DNA sequence: GGTAGACCTGGACGC
DNA sequence: GCGTCCAGTCTACC
């Protein structure tokens, strides 16, 4: 009862609610869709993970978003802690207004958005986002998720233990820059990305001015931010866009991957026009990104998550 | 400036 | 069962 992962039903007195209609958020579509790789549905309809250096389990009813925190006597999430949840899911942004707009300007979006509502963008931590996506290239969500777990367990602070699951905070820059980190990461199966992780942690801390340099990009322009990130090892056009969209408040950033190319070709009959290549290339990928922005507007990155997410269901 | 491989890993085909 | 295919970044020519 007092042990293991909690459920709304099993530990009633231990959950606080946040008004949130499923029309504004569908956890089952946001948490396992490749935005963040640290949430697990440990029990049906309940998702557990680390949010703001604390462990949480979240579940939702038709109109409520139920939250519970494990921190020292077990209490309820305070309205302050709940605020941390509101910021993570950027609940101030009205998903219904964006959907309305996108659907208005894009008949196909309208058609798809009808079956996949509640897909919004999480506002992630720069460091976690950076290395998680460095791990994402030329890889599948299943592996990435495992890789990111082993990584946090090996270099991240130990938080708390539920059942046989020990949660860890995300590794720090200093830890990731440590000696023999790449070697360790390889035995952990990160493949060649093991080097990227080490090299980018080192480069940030020893050549760019550390954490402040990264956090500063949030106030910077999208074009500036994306440009800066490309500097780092293992960070190409897509990874950079993922970071700008999900961690740097650059809502118009559109990550162009294999998924978005398929969608573009199949659902909009798109073809590169200012480029000679007919397939993915640095030129055509940049163009496709412009195409979606021109299609959905300032929040192109968010609209993207809707179709991307719905494309995963296949 | 603009392209062909090379690079870890492992679930998913296909024969 | 074994050999592909598939889920981006980087680099060596052209
Ligand atoms: N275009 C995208 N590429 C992604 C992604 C996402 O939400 N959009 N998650 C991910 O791991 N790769
Ligand atoms: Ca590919």
């Amino acid at each position: 009862g007092s042990e293991g992962h909690r459920t709304l039903a099993s530990t009633p007195a231990l959950w606080a609610s946040i008004p949130c209609p499923r029309s504004e958020l569908r956890l089952d579509l946001v948490l396992p869709s490749g935005q963040s790789f640290r949430w697990r549905e440990q029990s049906p309809a309940h998702w557990s993970g680390v949010l703001a250096d604390q462990v949480w389990t979240l579940t939702q009813t038709e109109e409520q978003l139920h939250c519970t925190v494990y921190r020292s006597q077990a209490s309820r999430p305070t309205p302050d802690e709940l605020e941390a949840v509101r910021k993570y899911f950027q609940l101030d942004v009205t998903l219904a207004q964006l959907y309305h707009h996108w659907g208005s300007v894009d008949s196909h979006f309208q058609e798809v958005a009808q079956k996949f509502q509640g897909v919004r963008l999480l506002r992630q931590d720069p460091i976690e986002c950076l290395f998680s996506f460095i791990c994402s290239s030329n890889n599948n969500i299943a592996r990435i998720t495992g890789m990111v777990e082993r990584l946090c367990q090996a270099f991240g602070p130990r938080l708390i233990q539920l059942d046989d699951v020990t949660y860890h905070g995300f590794p720090s820059l200093q830890a990731l820059a440590g000696p023999e980190v790449e070697a360790h990461l390889r035995k952990l199966g990160l493949g060649y990305r093991a080097r990227y992780v080490s090299a980018s942690a080192r480069a940030i801390l020893e050549e760019q001015g550390g954490l402040a340099w990264l956090q500063q990009l949030r106030e910077s322009s999208y074009e500036e931010a994306h440009k800066a990130l490309c500097i780092l090892p293992g960070v190409g056009t897509k990874v950079a866009d993922c970071i700008c969209l999900m961690a740097l408040d650059k809502p118009q950033a559109v990550p162009v991957d294999v998924h978005m190319w398929h969608i573009a070709q199949r659902d909009y009959s798109w073809h590169p026009t200012t480029s000679q290549a007919k397939g993915p290339s640095p030129q055509t990928n940049k163009e496709l990104g412009n195409f979606f922005r021109s299609l959905w507007g300032p929040y192109a990155g968010w609209a993207q998550a809707v179709l991307f997410s719905a494309d995963l269901r296949q």
